[PDB]
């Protein structure tokens, strides 16, 4: 559509020209609207290709990639607009030198002011179009918070907390900080924190390995066979520190899911070490009495 | 690879719009007045556009002058262990230990300081034990040689240059030490690190208890009522 009404502008505006150019204007007064005929058609023709150019960029934007789209489209259209209606008017040349270099001034002017926003807003559009680092309804984290996505301005993203708090970021300041997506990350990896004493046996730590592979190799469906059992740093030589690496089927965006899963092996664990004859307690205490 | 193409992909966008213009300036077919106007265009969009190429060339700069980690290589930024696996002009993709995906911007980047772990040559850890002041001499004596023996006796894991360090007192009570040693591996192979340790610390463990070493908090004295 866009190229059939260029194509069929040009052909306007080139007979346009050719009769114009055959035959001059022979009245003072006629030569004035045959130039402001020509000025006319060369606005239109002008017009249509930035429309054109306009609509090639937004559908090459699309493809790449709905509201921001629609909100950028609007923007462009009114870019488009001021553009063309001023270097029509340029084509007129109807202002005084005095009243040009006062509206080039007041350009000047203009410019510092609103530039200085579309910095943040240009950037804004960086961040979202070429970054792309989400997209609507997917879990993502920002400064530790674990929050989801349903909407996206050019300004703005709306996000909701765990508790279902919305909240209403600027682009430009996301722009600046670390994101994580749960949506676009492959199957992870949750870690259950346990401490045990120091005088437990090697014996008891290989049966305690044993079983928790065990186990884990019996639940195929929620957890990778592949996992690892860590010690961490002893204090004072009574509290052995324990930590177990096992990976889920599924990522942090399923919430309620891990933390069922991770409940379950919590009791599991729990179950473990408990039938295992596995005891932690303080360091003894010596007193004298007086 | 990627970030080549891309930036082939933005230079050839520049020669294009260079060409075309100076091709347009060639033909001089604009007035005085509109090629003034499309001049001061020129200059009003110069400050915005600009603003963010000041991050996109300074970007530029960090992955290809710097280049301080490539694909599949294990870095640290702010204390997180993390691996890469994209490379873009403007952001880099990274995985935490969890495989939790993240996306940096690569400006920020630029002025932090980074570690590698692929580059790095064979590291050293350190695990940490406490005993008591009562201790004598010939005991701490008797686990360095235990400890000098035992990774003497495992090279696979172990280099033989190590060192045993004694930190604060703790109001006459406490001693805190410390063992230095080096793997035969960096840190970016983290679950053999990280079960080379546990071994380490089981074995410095069965020392200090077949050794006849004993921790106790300080004696208390109470008074009756």
């Amino acid at each position: 559509k866009s190229v059939q009404v260029f194509i069929w502008l040009c052909l306007i505006l080139v007979a346009w020209i050719l009769l114009f150019n055959h035959d001059v204007k022979r009245s003072p007064a006629a030569t004035k609207v045959l130039k402001c005929i020509t000025r006319t058609l060369i606005s239109i023709l002008t017009g249509a290709f930035f429309w054109l150019v306009k609509t090639l960029l937004l559908k090459i934007l699309a493809a790449n990639f709905k509201t921001a789209v629609k909100q950028l489209n609007k923007l462009v259209t009114a870019i488009l607009m001021v553009v063309t209606v001023v270097i029509w008017l340029l084509l007129l040349e109807v202002a005084t030198t005095k009243v040009l270099l006062f509206f080039s001034t007041q350009l000047v002017a203009l410019a510092f002011i609103i530039g200085s926003t579309c910095k943040n807003l240009f950037e804004s559009i960086v961040f979202v179009f070429v970054m792309h680092p989400y997209d609507v309804g997917d879990r993502c984290v920002v400064d530790g918070v674990a929050m989801l996505v349903e909407e996206m301005n050019l300004l703005t993203t709306v996000f909701l907390k765990l508790n279902n708090e919305k909240v209403y970021y600027p682009n430009a300041v996301l722009a600046t900080k670390p994101i994580s997506n749960y949506f676009r990350s492959p199957n992870m990896g949750e870690t259950v924190e346990f401490s045990i004493s120091f005088s437990t046996p090697v014996s008891k730590i290989a049966h305690l390995k044993e079983r928790i592979a065990e186990y884990l190799e019996q639940n195929p469906q929620h957890w990778a066979p592949v996992h690892s059992v860590v010690v961490k740093e002893i204090e004072n030589m009574n509290k052995l520190k324990m930590a177990l690496y096992s990976d889920h089927t599924i990522t942090f965006q399923e919430n309620r899911e891990r933390n069922l899963r991770r409940t379950e092996l919590s009791l599991a664990i729990k179950r473990m070490l408990e039938d295992l004859h596995i005891d932690y307690t303080l360091l003894p205490q010596d007193i004298n009495l007086t």
